[PDB]
């Protein structure tokens, strides 16, 4: 059972939730974590998910190496090297992936010849090694995580940029869809954008328990400059000699985290039903040998009737197991649904059944029971993200000026704010966030995204903090 | 095209099909090779498959650290890749990358396993693993690094232990004979052979023609308590006593790919199975001047396929001749051609052809699905048998000593009574060695086969002259 009160100290909760959910494991190498069979399944999901999707677009798996010599990678005190094996040095030493452009480019100029040849669409699964300097957390950022990194070439710019926002869209279906989290799509200022790229879309989630925002996934349009650098070029129909237009894009084993941070509660995990291996737990009510013949023939049944509805149905017939201990287990494992049978309700032909989210409880006939599930599945699905969402909202405050800004950060918010876009400002703004963050005594101030979704301007509103004219709304904050 | 031919040069046809074909990409550090798409879909099929099966035995998945800790690993050598460094920084002790991944997983075990009502535990990983191979690399079967899986588990007993090292065994014969449609050999690994870590290893021993070698090509371990001793996992059984659990380890990688292009593979190239081939019907229009007449309808054809569950793709590509694309895509191993040109659209019918005889056929639009669903069935079936009469042919059985050279000259491998003492293998190793020399050519064993032939009484060892115990599969070997 978990004891730390999620309001209270965040950081012990979470590790509470999920030492005691068993999705993690910790390890003697700092930053790195053993993820467990629990919480792999949650992957499983969102891979399969991204996956299929990405195949509809044409986007094929494929597996590059994961080292990268010395002289082709050359951020750097993050890089792993390799400089042994046995006894032996390497004559030259040989850095673990921590991205794969490196490893990817050069191929893809051999590869390109003619517009015959694109758009190229590769992507793949795989871990990725960073150094980092960060406090670590469980899956949020660790030193090895794993991802999906995508990598696109294409004829034109406009085709490129539409894979760009396809991705994105992706994206938001991983969070919003499956993992019921909900993410603002923007793009990054150029302060934050990928400095190998011509423009980064984002979707941007929140931490209200501290106040931070954080980056979900990330969606390049790359542009000719990795073209340039790599010489990737084609042949168009016209005989003539063209850079390539690119996209990249990445999201990782983060998203758990994400997911854990939004819904858990003081008694852990619940996971959206969406991504829940075991959507619905049944557990037999065994006690002074009470009819327990009868009891686990009727849970056998009312599953295989259950998954005739592709309902995900285990049930806990443990023997070395009470009761209460499951249902204690299986709370805070974070089970969508538990199904409780007893004597009793097997006299009435019924069932209880305790929703994990608000602890509601229904008694429910054998008859009903797919149907009735089913509808509960989809309102626990829709009900853990429109109070994520609800809390989003009330997370952000809409303001004008930068006297305003220390306020809403104490306040442990994120600032909507006109801003100039000028490079030189989001540096001092953040150098100055802070100075008056140590002087208070908890972090600067930067820019998470510029929204796509953007609300009206007036024309004379002027940037919160230089005064000169602003071009955008921006979203600002502290941040992972 | 391919023009090495396979069974004059090997390597060379080999090293072609599979960049020809567009399945590897060389890289500029040795042993190490980009599995491009063509490859790649392979490799995602078996997965699936593999991991359907163990997912219905209880078996879960999980993800271990691909770092080590030297004193964890060191609780082989020259293999081990040292991470030293982050950035210019030195670690305070250096960490090696997985080359397998028990030093990892058994300290969790023996943390999350405390009372039998904790068994059997289950975990299986997909990942990669990198060990720096001495031996020459070879694309897919010797890699230095290397995509696996590997199971471990952990039981109250030996009996349900063994029971799942047997059930892992055949699911990677399934995975060679039902997927790859590569016939392989079950059996028990020798004593010098085995895994040492272990008490009994189990494997499943293939054969390619071309070169005389056996293969290994996936393997599943009792390994009984030793490991329990090793990293104190242990149990309170029912009545409170102390127990050591018995484990199981198995793994099987992408050398499955590799057997698979090697063993079906003819001299134009790829012969691909089409239970895992990407593309299992490509179309190919006769075009030269287009007028939407021929496309059109082989767009409506490859709707019609794929409704039926046939992977399609229309090679409509401008600047290629159909003879062209007819090479390219028989490289590659697509099994199904299918050409449409204009007399075919006039005659309401296709003209298909088989990438494994050559055989052509002729088809009527509405009879497309099911002929080729039925030809699907009829490729993946010959290839294997085919490939199960050349494996028959590559053994000989045999009594004595004096008939093992002959036999290795031939490219064949031997099946010969053998009395399993340990001392025997070194020494037919050694005097193998030496003979090959004077005349690597060592001949070992690949296994102890489940399969046995009839062993008369008296039938004395092909090598000592004692009384033998089992038939033993030898030969040279990867
Ligand atoms: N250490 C990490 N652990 C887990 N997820 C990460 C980690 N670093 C990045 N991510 C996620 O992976 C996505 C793509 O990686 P990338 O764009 O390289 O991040 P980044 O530039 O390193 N961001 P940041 O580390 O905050 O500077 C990011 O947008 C994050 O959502
Ligand atoms: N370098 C490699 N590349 C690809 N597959 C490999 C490699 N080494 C081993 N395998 C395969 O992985 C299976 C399990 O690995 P393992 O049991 O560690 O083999 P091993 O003991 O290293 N065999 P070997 O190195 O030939 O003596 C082996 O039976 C092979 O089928
Ligand atoms: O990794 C990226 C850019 C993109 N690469 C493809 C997947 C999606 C991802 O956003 C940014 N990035 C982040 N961290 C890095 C750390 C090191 Br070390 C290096 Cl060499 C390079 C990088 C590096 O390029
Ligand atoms: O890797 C194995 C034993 C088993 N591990 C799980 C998958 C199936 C496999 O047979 C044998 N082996 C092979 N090569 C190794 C190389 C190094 Br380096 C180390 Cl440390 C250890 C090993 C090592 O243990
Ligand atoms: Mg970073
Ligand atoms: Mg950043
Ligand atoms: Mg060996």
């Amino acid at each position: 059972m978990v004891t730390a009160k999620k309001d209270e100290n965040f950081s012990e909760w979470y590790t509470q939730a999920i030492v005691r959910s068993e999705m993690i494991e910790y390890y003697d190498i700092s930053g790195c974590y053993i993820m467990r069979p629990w919480a792999f399944h949650i992957w499983e999901k969102v891979q399969r998910f991204f996956d299929d999707e990405i195949k509809k677009m044409g986007v094929e798996n494929s597996y590059f190496p994961m080292f990268v010599s010395r002289h082709k990678l050359e951020f750097s005190p993050e890089v792993a090297w390799v400089t042994h094996y046995g006894d032996s040095p390497l004559p030259e030493k040989i850095a673990i992936r921590p991205t794969s452009e490196t490893i990817m480019y050069p191929a893809y100029a051999k590869w390109i010849r003619s517009h015959r040849d694109l758009p190229l669409k590769l992507n793949q699964w795989c871990s990725v090694v960073r150094w980092e300097f960060k406090q670590p957390t469980p899956f949020l950022r660790t030193r090895e995580f794993l991802w999906q990194e995508g990598h696109t070439a294409h004829a034109t710019e406009e085709e490129a940029w539409e894979l760009v926002l396809d991705i994105l869209e992706l994206y938001r279906r991983w969070y919003e869809e499956c993992l019921a989290v909900p993410v603002i799509k923007g793009e990054k200022s150029e302060g934050e954008k990928f400095a190998g790229g011509k423009k980064t879309t984002t979707v941007e989630a929140f931490i209200p328990e501290n106040g931070r925002g954080i980056q979900a996934a990330t969606s390049h349009l790359l542009g000719t400059n990795f073209a340039k650098m790599f010489e990737i070029e084609f042949e168009d129909e016209e005989g003539h000699k063209r850079l390539v237009h690119q996209t990249s894009w990445g999201c990782t084993t983060r998203s758990l985290g994400v997911m854990i941070m939004t819904h858990g509660d003081d008694k852990g995990l619940v996971i959206p039903p969406r991504v829940a291996s075991v959507q619905v737990v049944i557990i037999p009510i065994l006690f002074k040998d009470e009819n327990t013949g009868e009891i686990l023939g009727k849970c056998r049944e009312l599953k295989t009737m259950l998954e005739k509805a592709d309902i995900r149905v285990r049930i806990d017939d443990r023997s070395n197991y009470t009761p209460g201990w499951k249902y204690n287990h299986w709370e805070v494992k974070g089970v969508p649904l538990r199904l409780e049978l007893g004597p009793k309700d097997l006299a009435k032909g019924t069932a209880r059944v305790v929703r994990r989210d608000t602890g509601e409880a229904y008694q429910i006939s054998w008859a009903d029971l797919a149907p009735k599930l089913l509808e509960l599945m989809e309102g626990i699905q829709r009900s853990l993200f429109e109070k994520a969402k609800a809390r989003l909202h009330e997370g952000i405050e809409k303001i004008s000026t930068f006297d305003e800004v220390m306020p809403a950060l104490n306040r442990k918010h994120l600032v909507l704010a006109p801003w100039c876009e000028d490079p030189e400002s989001e540096e001092q703004i953040k150098k100055e966030t802070q100075k008056l963050s140590e002087i208070q005594a908890t972090g600067a101030m930067k820019t998470l995204c510029i929204p796509f979704d953007q609300p009206p301007m007036p024309e004379g509103t002027k940037c919160f903090y230089t005064g000169k004219p602003a071009k955008r709304w921006t979203l600002w904050g502290r941040s992972y």
